[PDB]
Order: structure tokens, then C-alpha cells, then sequence
DNA sequence: AAGACGTGGAC
DNA sequence: GTCCAAGTCT
């Protein structure tokens, strides 16, 4: 970037920045804590979602130490509903290791900091950057985005040729006046002007820097791979009751998909003999008695990698004893206390509908 | 590496 | 209905 007047550049984009910066929860200060927080909470996941969950996590967990502290079964809860679950494990152990080993103090040097679980390439530019004014880039979808337009980056963003060029770019032409102010700026652009699809290039700030407008090519980068097609997997889900009124719940695993969320017994059934398979699984537990209904409604969920066709079955249960852990009954009062997944928050709204 | 890992905003 | 978001694990 020898002929890129990247002083010029900065004055239009940090001007614009200025103007049309958007005012959000953690936008507030520059708390490192609340930053790593925020900047957690918005990996793969859109600022308008983030805001409410921001907001009340910070209210339940205000500082390093309180989430550090609390117990994972409140943390969990806390992010029930946002997805990627493992980014709050992640952070929680993070937490305690900074409550350790560095005093209860965000370190500021980038190996340290990204050596912490959930902190990548990104996240350490982007708390580094806010917190210190460290001048380490932060390299979203966004930025990339914006970048390959600017500099007409042919190459597919994911590949890792790609992503040192993205950082190169980043140090070459970045204000290290204030980098926190151009990274969230950069961010920013992507996010309000340079979008997706129909960039708004006549209201860019930019626009007398972008090559990709100049040679008319803009919303043919950045190049990404299409996706590929991902397995569909058929799901049977008992919800049970008995003559208390009480629900029977389990605690999935702590290791991979959805992991320490509570769901609604459920099974794998190629083919159409999930009455069947629940009964077999349902009655291979301690002293538990089961009879279901015919199914009540049949809807799909979606992961990044898989898609689950879920099937509901009613029924009632008798217990003659303790129900073994992993299960556990629940008056439908509690329920709202235990963290579920999306796709088993509906499985319970469909059958209270259907009741 | 590759693939696992959730959900919904914004068209 | 499709894309992809203010990505990271190891
Ligand atoms: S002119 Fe268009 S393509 Fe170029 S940076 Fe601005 S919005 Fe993006
Ligand atoms: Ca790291
Ligand atoms: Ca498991």
C-alpha cells in the first residue's frame, strides 16, 4: 500500500465514524472487562441481537470477579438462547485464569491476552485495541468485507494467505493515534454502508479510496465458498407429565453439541418408530413407567452444521421411586428457572398450545 | 486442517 | 429462503 494515502483516508473514515457511530451498551466506557464481554458476545452473533443479553449479563456479573465466582449453571442461563455456547465456558474459565495468574487484570500484551480460552485473532485486536489503544488489528466479516473492496482482493477470505494480507493491510494503513476509534470504524463501515448485498458506496465516506467501485465490482467481493448442504437428523421428543403435574427433564452431557443445557427425553429415529424407541428409553431408567400419544407437530431446527426435524410426543409417566440422574422432574414453575435450548423452548410452547 | 459448534437480523 | 454476523475450538 506504497501509493495509498492512508492519512487522508483515516481523516474521512474517522470523521464519518464520528458522526454515525451507533450508541451501544459497551460503547459506554472503555471497562476492559465489558469490552471482552461484549466483543465475545458478538462472535457470529448481530449487534441488535446482543444488546438485551449484554445488558442483563452485565447486571448478573458486573465485574471480572463476580463472573469469575459464580457458578457455571448461572452463566450458562445467562447466555440461554444466544447460541455458541462453548464462547461462555470458554469465557468463564478465562475469567478465573485472569483472576489468578495476572491479579485480576486484563493483560495487555496480545500473547498473553489470546493465550486466554475464546480470545482469537480477533478478539485480541478488538479488547486490546478498545481497552489499551494496543495497535493489534481486528479482522471481522465486516472488515473483511470492506477491505477486499478497498484493495480488490480476488482470493477467497477464508484462506490463510488471505488473512495475513487482511492484517498487513491493517497495520499499514491504521491510525496508531487511536486504534481502538479505526478498528470500530472499519467495523462500523462494514456494518452500515458496505453491506453484503446493494453497498451504499454513493453515502461511503470512503468512496474516492475503493477500487471495487471505481472498476464496478463491489458486490462480487468479498469471494467466500457457497455452503454445502448439511445432514438432516430425525428426532423423537417425549414431553411427560405425571399426576402431580410435574415435567421429567434430563441434563445433556457436558461435551459437544448443546452441552449442559436441559432438554426433553429425546432419540434418533431413521424411519418412523420413535413411539417405540422413546418407550424402550424412556423405561430403561429406575422404576419409570411410560405411555405416549400420538405426535402433535413435526418442525425443523437449525445448526450451523446439521439441521434437527424434531417430532413431539405427549405422554404421562408413573414413578415408583427417585428418578435417576441424569433426569429430574420439574413442576412447569421451575421450568423457566433451567437453561434449554431453542429448539426444546418450542418443543414446550407447542405443548402448551396443543393442551 | 477439517469440521464441530446456535441463532436470528436483515433483506 | 438465503446469507452471514463485529469467530473459535484444537
Ligand atoms: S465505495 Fe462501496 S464498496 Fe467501496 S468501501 Fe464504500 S460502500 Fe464499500
Ligand atoms: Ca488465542
Ligand atoms: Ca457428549
Amino acid at each position: 500500500t506504497e501509493r495509498f494515502p492512508a492519512r487522508e483516508f483515516q481523516r474521512d473514515l474517522l470523521d464519518w465514524f464520528a458522526r454515525e457511530r451507533r450508541d451501544l451498551p459497551w460503547r459506554k466506557d472503555r471497562d476492559p472487562y465489558k469490552v471482552w464481554v461484549s466483543q465475545v458476545m458478538l462472535q457470529q452473533t448481530r449487534v441488535e441481537t446482543v444488546i438485551p443479553y449484554f445488558e442483563q449479563f452485565i447486571d448478573r456479573f458486573p465485574t471480572l470477579e463476580a463472573l469469575a465466582d459464580a457458578d457455571e449453571d448461572e452463566v450458562l442461563k445467562a447466555w440461554e438462547g444466544l447460541g455458541y455456547y462453548s464462547r461462555v465456558r470458554n469465557l468463564h474459565a478465562a475469567v478465573k485464569e485472569v483472576k489468578t495468574r495476572y491479579g485480576g487484570k486484563v493483560p495487555d500484551d496480545p500473547d498473553e491476552f489470546s493465550r486466554l480460552k475464546g480470545v482469537g485473532p480477533y478478539t485480541v485486536g478488538a479488547v486490546l485495541s478498545l481497552a489499551y489503544g494496543v495497535p493489534e488489528p481486528a479482522v471481522d466479516g465486516n472488515v473483511m468485507r470492506v477491505l477486499s473492496r478497498l484493495f480488490l482482493v480476488t482470493d477467497d477470505i477464508a484462506k490463510p494467505s488471505t488473512r495475513k494480507r487482511f492484517e498487513q493491510i491493517v497495520r499499514e494503513i491504521m491510525a496508531y493515534e487511536n486504534p481502538g476509534a479505526f478498528n470500530e470504524a472499519l467495523i462500523e463501515l462494514g456494518a452500515l454502508v458496505c453491506t453484503p448485498r446493494r453497498p451504499s458506496c454513493l453515502l461511503c465516506p470512503v468512496q474516492a479510496y475503493c477500487q471495487a467501485f471505481a472498476e464496478g465490482v463491489a458486490e462480487e467481493l468479498p469471494v467466500k465458498m457457497k455452503k454445502t448442504a448439511v445432514k438432516q437428523v430425525p428426532l423423537a421428543v417425549a414431553v411427560l407429565a405425571d399426576d402431580e403435574g410435574r415435567v421429567l427433564i434430563r441434563k445433556r452431557d457436558s461435551t459437544g453439541l448443546l452441552a449442559n443445557l436441559w432438554e426433553f427425553p429425546s432419540c434418533e429415529t431413521d424411519g418412523a418408530d420413535g413411539k417405540e424407541k422413546l418407550e424402550q428409553m424412556v423405561g430403561e431408567q429406575y422404576g419409570l413407567q411410560v405411555e405416549l400419544t400420538e405426535p402433535i407437530v413435526s418442525f425443523e431446527h437449525a445448526f450451523s452444521h446439521l439441521v434437527w426435524q424434531l417430532t413431539v410426543f405427549p405422554g404421562r409417566l408413573v414413578h415408583g421411586g427417585p428418578v435417576e440422574e441424569p433426569y429430574r422432574l420439574a413442576p412447569e414453575d421451575e421450568l423457566k428457572a433451567y437453561a434449554f435450548p431453542v429448539s426444546h423452548q418450542r418443543v414446550w410452547r407447542e405443548y402448551k398450545e396443543w393442551a
